């Protein structure tokens, strides 16, 4: 167990300032640069259709669990070299933890 639930709220504001530019959470939500994250958890990587992931991403074949999501969140490229996703990553866990809190609710 290496994830403590946080502020859904704060997670929610971190997403906008940080993943909105390229993602949408809404079920019925459209893809933009990155894909629509509706129902990511318990889901493997490179699987939203209508979406063109790198070969890197497909291959990775990560199961989207709260805990995976933190590691990837840490440093994307380092987690999945090849991914087109342009994101440096959230160094602090507190931050990481909050947003995962956000995704958890919102992606349900
Ligand atoms: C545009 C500058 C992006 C921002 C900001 C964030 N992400 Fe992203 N994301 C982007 C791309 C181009 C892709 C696909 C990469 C590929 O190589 O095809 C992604 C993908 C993801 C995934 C994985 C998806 C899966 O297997 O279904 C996740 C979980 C994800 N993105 C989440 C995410 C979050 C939470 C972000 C803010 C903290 C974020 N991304 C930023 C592009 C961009």
């Amino acid at each position: 167990t290496e994830f403590k639930a946080g502020s859904a709220k704060k997670g929610a504001t971190l997403f906008k300032t940080r993943c909105l530019q390229c993602h949408t959470v809404e079920k019925g939500g459209p893809h933009k640069v990155g894909p629509n994250l509706h129902g990511i958890f318990g889901r493997h990587s490179g699987q939203a259709e209508g979406y063109s992931y790198t070969d890197a991403n497909i291959k990775k074949n990560v199961l989207w669990d709260e805990n995976n999501m933190s590691e990837f969140l840490t440093n994307p490229k380092k987690y999945i070299p090849g991914t087109k996703m342009a994101f440096g990553g959230l160094k602090k866990e507190k931050d990481r933890n909050d947003l995962i809190t956000y995704l958890k609710k919102a992606t349900e």
